């Protein structure tokens, strides 16, 4: 045993060996659209996708990453709330057991039925590991998913997964183009917030779109057949691998629109 998404290693279960879960800016949140303030003082953000390098896809018992080659500025955020460049490291979802639950983040207490994380971290920093450490070293782009019409540039991930069902296993995942995960508008929320999974640190710059991406309920059923477990252990689903909205306290959520 070490943490997870179970009723004994849960999310209420993490800050006995976290206690910075009960910090200051911890991660998701509940955007309130009432009380995000608009901020015409934000850039537009600047993804910059064209030249990215994925590698491999891993099933790493809590969710699956697609990882990246980000040894140099190839597949790079900016702009927005950001300072300075920011390169993609891995993407992940969150996701539910059921349609009206799966989202990390929820919008006026709304859940979607998943969550898309491309994970990047500020080159000033020279690498991930040094970068997590502080409270500039990572800007997270969440992208909320609802069932729907399929989304086509999410197949070539579902079609990889039975190859991947259990905790360890990985795949070669080469000539992935993250561009086809994004919607049409890059329409943002912003936020100082934490890493959302142990250790939960609170290193993220939080941009959280506006626009869901539409999958459709093949797309997301395929996700829940992965496996938690190790290869030849109980079977557990993967399935509900998301925190909870964790309290604001003294932080403001800005919006890039009016
Ligand atoms: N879900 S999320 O907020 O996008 C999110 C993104 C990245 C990580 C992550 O790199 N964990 C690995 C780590 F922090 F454990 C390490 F110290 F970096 F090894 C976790 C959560
Ligand atoms: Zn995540």
């Amino acid at each position: 045993h070490h943490w997870g998404y179970g009723k004994h290693n849960g999310p209420e279960h993490w800050h006995k060996d976290f206690p910075i879960a009960k910090g200051e800016r911890q991660s998701p949140v509940d955007i309130d659209t009432h009380t995000a303030k608009y901020d015409p003082s934000l850039k537009p953000l600047s993804v910059s996708y064209d030249q990215a390098t994925s590698l491999r896809i891993l099933n790493n018992g809590h969710a699956f990453n697609v990882e990246f080659d980000d040894s140099q500025d190839k597949a790079v955020l900016k702009g927005g709330p950001l300072d300075g460049t920011y390169r993609l490291i891995q993407f992940h979802f969150h996701w539910g057991s059921l349609d009206g639950q799966g989202s990390e983040h929820t919008v006026d207490k709304k859940k979607y039925a998943a969550e898309l994380h491309l994970v990047h971290w500020n080159t000033k920093y020279g690498d991930f590991g040094k970068a997590v450490q502080q409270p500039d070293g990572l800007a997270v782009l969440g992208i909320f998913l609802k069932v729907g019409s399929a989304k086509p540039g999410l197949q070539k991930v579902v079609d990889v997964l039975d190859s991947i069902k259990t905790k360890g296993k990985s795949a070669d995942f080469t000539n992935f183009d993250p561009r086809g995960l994004l919607p049409e508008s890059l329409d943002y929320w912003t936020y100082p917030g934490s890493l959302t999974t142990p250790p939960l640190l609170e290193c993220v710059t939080w941009i959280v779109l506006k626009e869901p991406i539409s999958v459709s309920s093949e797309q997301v059923l395929k996700f829940r057949k992965l496996n938690f477990n190790g290869e030849g252990e109980p079977e557990e689903l993967m399935v509900d691998n998301w925190r909870p909205a964790q309290p604001l306290k003294n932080r403001q959520i800005k919006a890039s629109f009016k």
